């Protein structure tokens, strides 16, 4: 945990030496550890509860040793594997580091989501107040972690929060060309009127057009046994029948009935055997599934995929 000196010494950098005159109270002790950093809890000056996420003084020393590091260990393996877009991977991280040092672009994706779910019935995004590389200032979330709600939940709290995660995953494309690109349960909560809380922007995706009606009819043509029309399609969109079934099962399985119960074993039988464009996109997909399993929550995955995924009806 970054001490209480350094800390105030990263908001005097960030937000000026008179930082504290902005709260009506700071809290000292974090509240959670984030991926670089920490987050406090205050109030602002209006009364607002805040969040105030902070960024390590090392983080970007650390980040930067590191991506070297890997840079020199992958040359090592171009030379044996000429093929592997391995400089490619390289490049990705590096662009990634660089976004997350910058908390100016989190802030800027989380002010898209706050104004796409502006009183939104089932979603409450936090406003941005105060934005800086190293620090965000956002109004604070209270609500009941998904972490706390996967271990202890209710069967009625669990299923709230997959339909909300899945509703999130389905519906965000349609509404901001954009995915929440973080499936993981520190990023939600459940709030006491039945909205989900949805924070951390750092590593959103972007889906220009929405989904493309390829992805419902594929999903559809495949419930449907329809193979005729299903494999040119899945061949257009980018083969035993037995391989095509078995790669579709997490996605088919639950939209064969009105409410799924997703669960781990389920899950682990999924698995077991024996295109950038949407590579992202799908990746998230399958993150939401995994939590929706580990939530065990009933959801109602046909009605939703109707209503929010192109070409599914
Ligand atoms: N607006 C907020 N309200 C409540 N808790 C928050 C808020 N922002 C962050 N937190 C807490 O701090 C944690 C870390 O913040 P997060 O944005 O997820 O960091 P990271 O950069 O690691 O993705 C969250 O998992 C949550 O526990
Ligand atoms: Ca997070
Ligand atoms: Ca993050």
């Amino acid at each position: 945990p970054l001490p209480a000196a350094k800390v105030h010494r990263v908001l005097d950098a960030q937000l000026g030496t008179k930082w504290r005159d902005r709260f009506s109270s700071f809290d000292d002790k974090p509240v959670a550890s984030a991926s670089i950093g920490q987050v406090h809890k205050g109030i602002w000056s209006d009364g607002r509860e805040v969040a105030v996420k902070i960024q390590y003084p090392g983080a970007d020393e650390a980040l930067r040793a590191d991506l070297k590091t890997i840079q020199r260990l992958v040359g090592v393996f171009k030379q044996l594997a000429p093929g592997a877009d391995i400089q490619g991977v390289v490049d990705e991280l590096t662009e990634r580091t660089e976004m997350e040092l910058d908390y100016r672009l989190e802030a800027d994706n989380q002010r898209a989501f706050a104004k796409a779910y502006r009183n939104d019935p089932h979603f409450a995004v936090p406003a941005i107040i105060a934005s800086a590389p190293k620090v965000v200032i956002s109004e604070w979330m209270e609500g009941i972690p998904m972490s706390v709600i996967i271990r202890e939940g209710t069967p009625e709290q669990r299923d709230l929060m997959g339909t909300r995660l899945t509703e999130l995953t389905f519906g965000a494309p349609a509404r901001l060309e954009m995915m929440h690109g973080d499936a993981h349960p520190g990023n939600f909560m459940l709030l006491p009127d039945g909205r989900m809380g949805v924070i951390d922007f750092g590593a959103v995706a972007p889906l220009p057009g929405g989904f493309p009606t390829s992805l419902g009819e594929t999903i559809r043509l495949a419930r449907d046994k329809n193979y005729d029309e299903l494999l040119p399609t899945m061949e257009r969109a980018g083969v035993s029948i037995e391989e095509v079934e078995d790669m579709l099962r997490q996605y088919v399985d639950p939209i064969k009935v009105d409410v799924f119960h997703y669960n781990r074993k389920w899950l682990q039988k999924m698995a077991a055997s024996q295109p950038a464009n949407l590579a992202i996109p799908l990746r998230v997909i399958a993150s939401t599934v995994a939590i929706c399993c580990q939530l065990d929550a009933h959801v109602p995955v046909k009605v939703i995929a109707t209503e929010l995924v192109p070409g599914f009806a």
